[PDB]
Parts: structure tokens; sequence; C-alpha cells
């Protein structure tokens, strides 16, 4: 059989895209957004009538200007993801705003905002993931938003601090971004090619992986944004990956059963004291790669909203 | 006349370095430290009896080993400023432990505990700047020590979000990393040489002393790490300059005299309102050179704290 197929018997897979046309060819059991495929999803041509809803919806709801660019804004981030709920059994990850990144009760507020949304479309909580950069700030915001019942992807994860903060505030989920660390690795060291099994964003997850079945933690571990094939089958047995459409095709032709990599057949143990903000900042900021990579992140994906606000201002 | 001479018509002179012979060459109002000068000072001969002072009065003070090797480390540091106080009618600058940069009560707990080894030497406040990192966290910790009559020097300044947010909390003066603005700008960018007034760090500080100026807040803008005495001329009208005893020996040996380069002939506006915790996290992280540079400037004295602590481990 193909990769793609084996993959499946260890790993849930998970599209990362917003083009419903990737839906029908993989099958996959959930899907993953964020603003940048957002943004790309609105170029699509057929998506053309999802625009308009979203903006014709937004000056039903209000008459000041502002409001309707942030109206539109989020129910189109909405709009695409009803669309694709219709083809995936599983959920649907939707990003808040990433300029709100360091300011919990902001983003707070945002997320529930996100699920009142999905709620007037008849959506239900337990299809939604509701996604945030892995700051301090966004990790507290998601702990709280738990309680409430909205379940969070805790996104943008490099370093271990961040992992073990995610853990211990009880999230859905976690994304961390093993294409974006080898990234950092080849441009700030002096070895350019990696082995799959030597590759920083692989051995990250791994490290991860463990800590979090070792003790227990429930959270789910989802590895994101890859840069090759390698990567992922490196990662078989992961709870579940979320792959782009290229890469899901590479999968898919490549003919070959794999071997499940990723286990833990050990015995629960105890969890330590939770780990405080001093802490955590401390850990963080000791990790050169996880500085740098965290504060980019976000960095783009608030540029990515503002085009997408750009782009919708000239429609109203 | 030489260049020293005619800049301290237009800026207050301060030594870089914890090595006496400095001060007696140059005569400077005020001198500054850091971990990484107090652990290259520890390899001057001559200071070996204020080593062994440190360490006899340590273990005076307890039976802990534990204990012994945190008083001798802060009691060294505190000798070499006490030596260079018998020859600078200003200030000395002795840093808190890098270590406790993410961690405001540790860090308040620390500069007290620092004043209090002066105190018990003689020295009154007024002869003393305690040195912390411009994170969130030592901001807030310095604002509260200005409030209990101690002065600090808030180092390694690199995004304007921390220049402001200083001046907001009032503290006493702040210490700008010029040359290693430069030294990222160089290392991530295109362009490898920068005539004086195109320096990064240059052009950061020179926003910055404006900024001060024209609205009157008394926080003392103190350029530092230089590069090359090009950077320094550029800024010939700053409060004050801590310059290494190597650029300080240029400056003496070279003749012609300088112009003023900052000024505010201006009237004083009003200030706006306070920037938050959150408004200060995004703009901060906005800057790619001062996330990197902030982060591994706390590494790097980390570092040279345990390496000092090593060292003094062995005399016990």
């Amino acid at each position: 059989t193909d990769k793609l197929t084996s993959l499946r018997q260890y790993t849930t897979v998970v599209a990362d895209t917003g083009d419903i046309a990737a839906m029908k060819l993989y099958q996959p059991q959930d899907a993953t957004t964020n603003p940048s495929l957002i943004l790309n999803a609105a170029q699509i041509p057929e998506y053309r009538k999802l625009i308009d809803d979203a903006v014709a919806w937004a000056k039903q709801q209000s008459n000041d200007r502002a409001q309707q660019i942030v109206d539109a804004t989020d129910k189109l981030a909405v709009n695409i993801g009803l669309e694709i709920l219709k083809l995936v059994p599983g959920r649907i990850s939707t990003e808040v705003d990433a300029r709100l990144s360091y300011d919990t009760e902001a983003s707070i507020a945002k997320a529930k905002r996100l699920i009142k949304l999905y709620n007037d479309a008849g959506i239900s909580n337990d299809r939604i993931l509701i996604k945030l950069a892995s700051t301090w700030q966004g990790i507290r915001a998601a702990e709280q938003l738990e309680k409430e019942g909205i379940n969070c992807n805790l996104a943008l994860l490099f370093s271990f601090a961040q992992a073990r903060a995610c853990a211990e505030a009880g999230v859905f989920l976690i994304s961390p971004f093993v294409g974006r660390i080898l990234d950092w690795y080849k441009a700030n060291t002096d070895k350019k090619e990696y082995a799959p099994a030597e590759d920083p964003g692989v051995v990250s997850v791994s490290e991860i992986y463990q800590y979090y079945k070792e003790h227990g933690y429930e959270t789910v571990v989802m590895g994101a944004s890859f840069r090759n094939i390698g990567e992922i089958l490196e990662l078989a047995g992961c709870d579940r990956l979320t792959i782009a459409p290229a890469l899901l095709k590479e999968l898919a032709e490549s003919e070959g059963a794999i071997e499940r990599k990723l286990s833990y057949t050990g015995e629960v143990k105890a969890r330590p004291a939770r780990i405080t903000e001093s802490e955590f900042l401390w850990q963080h900021n000791q990790d050169p790669m996880a500085v740098d990579k965290l504060a980019e992140g976000i960095r783009k994906f608030a540029i990515d909203q503002e085009k997408l606000e750009k782009m919708i201002g000239d429609l109203l």
C-alpha cells in the first residue's frame, strides 16, 4: 500500500489548508487553518461567495464601518470553517487575531466571539478548536477557556517550557512547529542538512511526546509545519499530524508500509509541581531558537490578518 | 586638545571596567561593572586580596557552604566597587544576578541585599546604582526600589518599548547598548559597514534621547557598549557615556575638538498615558533585534555569574 494509508494505522491524519478540494481527496479526520491560509483561501475564486456572504452579514449586524470590517473578517474565517466541517468528521481549528497574543483578556473575548459565530451557525463546541499562540498569556487564556467548555489548539510551540506549561494548563491540544525549528538551525547553524532522525524539529516533538505520555497528560500532541516527508515518517505514532496538501500528495504516491516510531510503553509517573511564570520565562528564553521563532511567527500572522482586513475593507 | 577632554564639555564620562588602573588614568565621574567585567577583574593578581577578604567574610557570616558561595560572590562584587569608589567622586554600578531577570520579587530582594552590603561598609545609597536587565519584570522591580530610595541602572535596553517603559517607571538611569545593536545588524543584514551617523545603535540612542528630553523625563540616558570611537563622537551631548578603557585611550590620544551632536532645544511636551504590559510585550517583540539581544545578553551574564561562583567554590 501507500505511505498515507499506512500512516493512518498509527496516527490521525489532519489536513493543513483552507482549501476544501484537499478534504475530498485525502479524507482527513480534522483540518487546521491559520491567518496565512485564510488569506490564501480568500484568493480562491470559488470562495468568492463566502466573502460576499461575510460582508453582507456584517453590514446587517451594524452600521459602523470599523465593526463591519472586524465582523466581516471573523465571519469569513468561520464561513471557511463551515465549508470544511461539511467534509470532515472531526474538528476545524480557527485562529484568533495574532495581534492579541500578549493580551489574555482580549484573547479570551475574541475566542468567545468566534465560538459565538460558530454557534449562531448551529455548530457545537465539540467540532471546534480555537487556535492561539503559545505565549504565557495565550496559555493562561486557554486554561480559562477550557474551563468554560472551549477546547483550544496551542500553536507556535517551540520550547520545552511552552510544552510543559501547556500540559499543566490542561489544554486540549498542542501544535509544535517542526519545520520552522529546522529552518532556524539551517540558517543559524553550520550544519545545513539533517538526517530525518537528527532533524531538530523531530527530536523536539519526540521529547515532548515522551514527557506527555510518561506523566499521563491528556493533551493531544499534533506535529505541524513540515518541510519534507522524512520528518513526517520519523514521527509516525504521534497522536495526530497536520500536513499540507503537497506533502499529503507525496505520501499517497509513495509505496511501502512504514513502522511506528513514537511510542511510550512504560507506566505513568507522578507529575511535578507546576511551573511558574518566572520559571517559564527563564527556561523559554534559554532557547535561542524558541525566542526568535515564537516572536517571528506572531509577527507574520499579524501581518496576514492586516492584509485580510485591507482586502475586506475595499469590499465594504 | 584631545577628544576625551573635549567630550567632557558636553557629556559626563564614565569608565566601563572593574580595573582601578583606568580610574586613575582617566578620572571618570562614575564607573560601571557587570558580571563579565567582575569575572575578568577577579583574574587581576592585585585583586587577590579582595577575593580572600570576601571568602573570609562569608565564612564568618554562616556555616552553610551554599550560603557562603552566595555571600562570597556578592561581597566580592561589593569589594571591587568599594575600591573604585575611592577613586571616583560619583557612582558605581553593580549588577544583580542575571538569573533573576524574569523574577520581580527575587530581583528586589537581591538588590536590597547588595545595598545592605554597601551600607555595612559605610557607603550610602547616593553613591550606588543597582543594575538590572530591562525586562518587564526588571522594570517593575526598579520602580519599586526607586520608591524605597534605591537608584537603578536599567541595562540591556534595546527596543523603544523598553525605553518608554523605563522612563514611565521613573528609573534613575538607562543604559542602551549601542554596539550590540550594530553587531546584530552586521550579522543579520546585508550591509556590513555603517557610517557613524547611520549606525543603528547611534540612531536608536538618538531617538531615545529626543523622546526623553521632549517629555521632560529625568531619567539619565547613558549610552554603553561601543565598538569604535565613531559611535561615541556621534553621541556627544548624551547625558553620560560609559566607555571601555581601550576606547578611552583612543579618545585621549586623538587631537581635535569635537562638536555637540545630541541636543533638544524645544519646549517640553505632555506625556502620554502609561504603556501596559500587553502593549509593552507587543511592541518589544515587534523588534527582531531587541528580541534576540535582550535574551542573549541575559544568558551570557548568567553564565559568567556561574563561572564566578565556580571559582569561589574552589576557594571555600
